[PDB]
């Protein structure tokens, strides 16, 4: 279950999804943080509009995290969780 | 009471929501497409997290939008539907 969509391309992320449920995983919860926010959105519709006709979108939340940014101190970001159930 | 975002700085989008539902409009839509869907939930969390604690975030809904070019070029893009209540 939950995959972290992160810097790598989309398409790497979509891969991992799909191989993860053709391997009879029901269950997949894509998690992203900020900028990568609209990646994770990307990989959800790209599974179920070209790979997994049938993936239900289960449940969507948004909340914040606090994370320690490149500048060496705290932050708060964005983040969302999108489960994926076939 | 339909709020879309892109790129403009995030205080803008956030200005126009908080000003709304404090002003009245009990419920209001945030659409986003692409990139922008980041910046989108970004309104929402800053709403909720810094603005109108109260908010209850109703509804989150992604798809695919298409769009054709000038010259016919269909493109999919991603999308996304944040409804918020007071």
């Amino acid at each position: 279950n939950v995959v972290y969509i992160g810097n790598k391309p989309v398409m790497n992320y979509v891969l991992a999804v799909v191989t993860q449920m053709n391997g009879g995983t029901s269950e997949v919860i894509l998690k992203a943080r900020g900028i990568a926010i609209s990646r994770a959105v990307d990989v959800a519709e790209i599974v179920r509009n070209r790979f997994i006709p049938d993936i239900q979108i289960e449940n969507i939340d948004i909340c914040t995290e606090e994370i320690i940014g490149n500048e060496g101190t705290a932050t708060n970001v964005s983040a969302i969780e999108i489960q994926l159930r076939k």
